């Protein structure tokens, strides 16, 4: 490496030279951790780890130190050094902070970049994620920026930005990559079909879809991907603490980016760590300097398999998974196969389910002359697969997911304090 | 590179640096569509002295060119792409280089309390298309100050967090409107923190958007224990094209952008006085604007500032309604309200003119309520002379208390809920 320090795939050909890789990082990794006041304050009256080996005994840290520290108790860096700050999804009541100097920003962008699509000058990338405190939005715009791809801030969740204004700006500015949930995948699949575009025909230069957040199964995934005329639909998996830790092949697997972090499996029951199986993901990220994470336990159920892929990727794979009723185990990732496997023709895209004791309660949304038939199937694939007493029932679409959400348009106002006679003054100070 | 406060000494040198640019942004806007076609069968301007005759570019130029007719290089090329604030109906489409994004950079980090690494800033703007969120963190990542991005009209963040932010992150600086200012001293109350005393580290406010009067800008300073309310002059199309000095005028920032003064009327271009404000950007190669018409009605004055920056000052207006004999704008009306005292906590109001009377409501608290009709009412009388009915409120009646309390968890999408949860946050988990 002439010009770049951190690794790229290639720079190992065994998985024994992938474990010098991240062994050698170590020393430096474990010197900064101890520099933050959590890891300082964990090993007070003890010696630190300092070596490769001293790893091994290193105790795991938990999402709650994390929110035990809040704001900056795992900073190991002065704030003059800090580039963003960002804070979890989930809980708005007790916060996760996150936060990365201008190189460990670097090493985010690089992991984000790694679509097997590519990230080109020739793309119009449009970022469908949120922008407000969450890494999400920033994180794709760092690494279009790093592959020169022109930027389209969508923003998700902001009222300047509505479906119906995605969908114009997909087609009118010819987007060639799109980031956003897999729901976000079909919530702009209906907005387009409600503005009379077909999403598999009338976005010619859309040519690869970057989603992550869900749990997605391969039967959801390859369906999204036939919905928008059969193109790539490109998973990755991370959170806002650690960045992107996996990225899909080209043979449809996340490849964990084992050159950037040290992934290990935690057992609950046994508490032991292992470099592959099932049980909670646990990453050490190697090259961040201004919270460094030791063994940070993300508590995601994974399964992380070293078997060769046909990709030919140096690297483990890893499937993220994410309620029994009477005789049966259901999970959201079995009914989801089930959905999904109703013939395209049906558009049956939006549902939920509740577990009762005794009985799966299942709703979707599916035009009138198909319902009876996609309820009937659906119902005779949970009796096939799952066995489970089910009342399943097909709504009108807008039931689930309103007209308005797909359609409504919203001007930019700012606030205003003086009105003419005929104009609604309701829009002042309340103008969002 | 580009030009610095400093690097001019005078009016000449300064006209200088600017008219030296003119022959490469001429001919970098000849590359575009529009200019192109505007000059097609014509001998196209090429020198310094060709400008003084070059037409002026509507906003309604620019909707006409969506998506990119205003465009100049490939779009290999292209940064990023933006879309204005207004009317949803008529996309105004803006578009950058990496080398544009440094220009609009160093404009907004013109900021007379500096951006420091020791800053902690607080972007509170809609990252939404619009420029707004991603001009103030550029500028800030440029400076090395250490961004929140808040993002604003966001679902996933609400008032109450980004006073929580702003007090435990010991935030130094925020970026918002000036309703916002007084969005966030409601919020900052209703979580149980005083706005003038509890945020020791906060040291100044950057805002612009609104037509801001003194007495409002001074009024948003005061709410927030006496710091800095720091203007700028700008537009979703443009970024920043005026910076307020320590003296409190904004300054335009000449070096960047040829500014000239539009009367309407005569269709005359003039280097100062009252009109309609002309920009000619001087670093910005993807989407050249020659004498861009903001449309914003505005006084440009050459005298000289205490401040020292040898550069033209700028007020800013925005057209107002007649009322039997009387005139009113939204300026003199905000005058009126905002001399209000402080401890009345009068900060929301909103009024309708009708030909016969000004209509006037505001938020005070009840002890306080009378006084304010009657002190607000006799201001009218004196200054403006105009009928009006003026009504007090509770508060939590123009600014609802949900809006200054309410948390929202950041959901992502679930599909398979427990007997006892609520599954209307399926696909609607916004
Ligand atoms: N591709 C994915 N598949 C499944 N779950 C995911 C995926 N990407 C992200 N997640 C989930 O989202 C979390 C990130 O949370 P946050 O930092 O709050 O945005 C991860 O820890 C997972 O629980
Ligand atoms: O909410 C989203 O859309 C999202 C998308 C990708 C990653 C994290 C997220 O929260
Ligand atoms: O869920 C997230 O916040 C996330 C963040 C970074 C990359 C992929 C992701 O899913
Ligand atoms: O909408 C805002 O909050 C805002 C703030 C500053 C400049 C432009 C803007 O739209
Ligand atoms: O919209 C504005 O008024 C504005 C002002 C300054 C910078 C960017 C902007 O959009
Ligand atoms: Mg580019
Ligand atoms: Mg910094
Ligand atoms: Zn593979
Ligand atoms: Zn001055």
């Amino acid at each position: 490496a002439m010009s770049r320090s951190r690794p790229e795939l290639g720079d190992w050909s065994s998985p024994a030279e992938l474990a010098e890789l991240q062994r050698s990082q170590l020393p430096r990794v474990l010197a900064q951790a101890l520099r933050s006041p959590f890891y300082a304050a964990r090993y007070r009256g003890t010696t630190p780890p300092r070596t490769a080996d001293d790893f091994a005994g290193v105790e795991v840290t938990a999402k709650q130190d994390l929110r035990d520290q809040y704001p900056f108790g795992m900073l190991a860096v002065g704030r003059e050094h800090l580039a963003t700050y960002h804070e979890s999804s989930g809980t708005a009541g007790e916060p996760t902070a996150s936060y990365y100097t201008e190189e460990d920003w670097t090493d985010l962008a690089e992991r984000f970049a790694r679509k097997w699509t590519g990230i080109h000058p020739s793309d119009t990338f449009l970022v469908r994620t949120p922008y407000g405190l969450v890494i999400t939005g920033h994180l794709a715009q760092a690494a279009g920026r790093l592959r020169g791809a022109t930027v389209v801030p969508g923003d998700a969740r902001s009222l300047a930005t509505p479906l119906s204004r995605m969908v114009r700006v997909l087609k009118t500015l010819d987007v060639t990559l799109t980031w956003c949930n897999p729901t976000e995948i079909t919530m702009l699949a209906a907005a387009a079909k409600a503005a009379g575009l077909r999403p598999d025909q009338d976005f010619p230069h859309l040519r690869a879809m970057f989603t992550a957040a869900e749990p997605l199964t391969e039967v959801r995934r390859r369906r999204l991907s036939e919905i928008w005329g059969g193109i790539p639909v490109v998973e990755e998996y991370g959170s806002t603490e650690t960045g992107t830790i996996a990225g899909q092949c080209p043979e449809g697997r996340m490849h964990l980016w084992a050159d950037r972090a040290i992934f290990e499996v935690y057992d609950p029951r046994t508490g032991t760590l292992s470099e592959a199986g099932r049980g909670q993901m646990v990453v050490t990220p190697l090259y961040r300097d201004a919270m460094p994470l030791l063994r940070y336990n993300l508590a995601d159920d994974v399964e992380v398999s070293t078997d060769p892929c046909g990709c030919g990727w140096l690297l483990p794979t890893v499937t993220v998974l994410g309620h029994r009723i009477g005789p049966a185990t259901v999970t959201q990732q079995r009914l989801e196969e089930l959905v999904f496997s109703l013939p395209a023709a049906y558009e049956v895209m939006f549902w939920r389910a509740k577990a009762h004791p005794d009985v799966l309660e299942l709703e979707f949304e599916a035009p009138e002359p198909v319902r009876q038939r996609a309820v009937k199937e659906l119902g005779a694939a949970l009796d096939r697969e799952l066995g489970v007493p089910h009342r399943i029932t097909g709504l009108a679409p807008g039931t689930l997911v309103p007209a308005e959400a797909l359609t409504a348009q919203r001007d930019i106002l700012k606030a205003r304090y003086l009105f003419a006679e005929d104009e609604d003054w309701d829009k002042a100070v309340m103008y969002f």
